[PDB]
């Protein structure tokens, strides 16, 4: 990514220093009073919020390169009271705090763009996400996220395209859909195996009807259509 | 709201004047080939979609002010095929091209700062619906719905919180599914009908099933949020 490339040197450039993230650790956090910039530049994280029961919630996944942002640029408030959660066994984020990053995106113009455009692909995935669930439900949503994973991670194989993420559980499939229950995911992923749209051969996910995965999740296809056609072309 | 009111001058001071549209009106269409960025100053909206059945989809609310953007700002290429169409009788707008709107912003970085604060508003506007939801389902995103419009809308009366709404504009905004649920807030007496008006008598029904809406309310309109609380 090239944007993400010259946003990092940008960085480094103004002194800000990578940090090594391990699996469980939480980048930001929902009780600190200081809001943060978060540039994740490589790895997997999830947006929680930690209810007073102890439930915790997941409503957003990211992967590098992309911006996090826990407060308002203007007020430096919270945005929500939510955690950045390291869901990949290692991730590399520059922690920035949101008075340094007006400076910072002041004197450069072109990364203040960059980080003005996350934001953006961040307000139409989550209506895309929306649309395809009010059209086909939990079908949709776990088709939706499955394509997007088959659009990143995919590779060819002579089992279908594999999807090459390790510890890629199933249940971690079923959220960034929309499902906290393990049961409801469980029967849906079910019929895709016994349908023969995905297999679990060895470790991995395989995509083999990739044509079914675009017909219930087609919004977030435009999505990614319109946002990373570099990528969409592969599999198109 | 003066961040607003700064940036209408802004735009006027530098040329840029407002549009006028009406009910049932497109302020920009999912067909066009160029991107605009609307910077609704008053009036309510719709962004609407459209499946390959004819089918029209709601997916969010928009009032002035506020931004609404076609096109991402770097490649000036559509984010979704979306309309905004004016769901008020009447709505002003001023009509930006994205192209435009960048050397504008690039000139007073104070509100380029407001246009980004408002994409962050909006992102966690969906999150907090899509969290509502999750715990409460359908019932939870008419409530966090219902007690946006009430903290905007709302004023305190012998009567309840009244919407200060047009009659029409608030049953354009109220599926068979979901008209169940409102009857049924009407007739457990969470919203009540009264001398041609609506008014909110139990607003801690609302609070107690748009709970995530409710805390985005607080933190990015904590002005008019304490108003009724
Ligand atoms: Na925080
Ligand atoms: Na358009």
């Amino acid at each position: 990514n090239a944007q993400a490339e010259e946003f990092k040197k940008y960085l480094e450039t103004n002194g800000i220093k990578p940090k090594q993230f391990h699996k469980k650790e939480l980048i930001f956090n929902q009780w600190d009073p200081q809001e943060y910039c978060i540039f994740l530049y490589d790895g997997i994280t999830k947006l929680t919020s930690i209810s007073e029961n102890g439930t915790i919630m997941n409503l957003q996944y990211y992967k590098g390169a992309f911006v996090i942002m826990s407060g308002f640029i203007d007020t430096e408030t919270s945005v929500g009271y939510y955690n950045l959660e390291v869901i990949s066994e290692q991730a590399t984020a520059y922690v920035i705090k949101i008075n340094e990053l007006k400076e910072l995106l002041s004197k450069n113009l072109t990364h203040f763009f960059y980080v003005f455009q996350t934001l953006q692909k961040q307000v139409s995935y989550s209506l895309a996400k929306f649309n395809d669930f009010s059209i086909n439900g939990k079908l949709g949503s776990i088709c939706g996220q499955l394509l997007i994973l088959t659009y990143v991670y995919g590779k060819e194989t002579p089992d279908g395209i594999k999807i090459t993420l390790d510890n890629l559980t199933m249940q971690e499939l079923g959220y960034s859909s929309g499902i906290a229950h393990s049961s409801a995911v469980s029967r849906i992923i079910s019929k895709l195996k016994q349908e023969k749209v995905i297999v679990y051969k060895n470790s991995c996910f395989y995509v083999q009807n990739l044509d079914y995965l675009k017909r219930y999740g087609p919004k977030l296809d435009e999505w990614f259509y319109l946002a990373c056609p570099a990528t969409w072309g592969k599999l198109n």
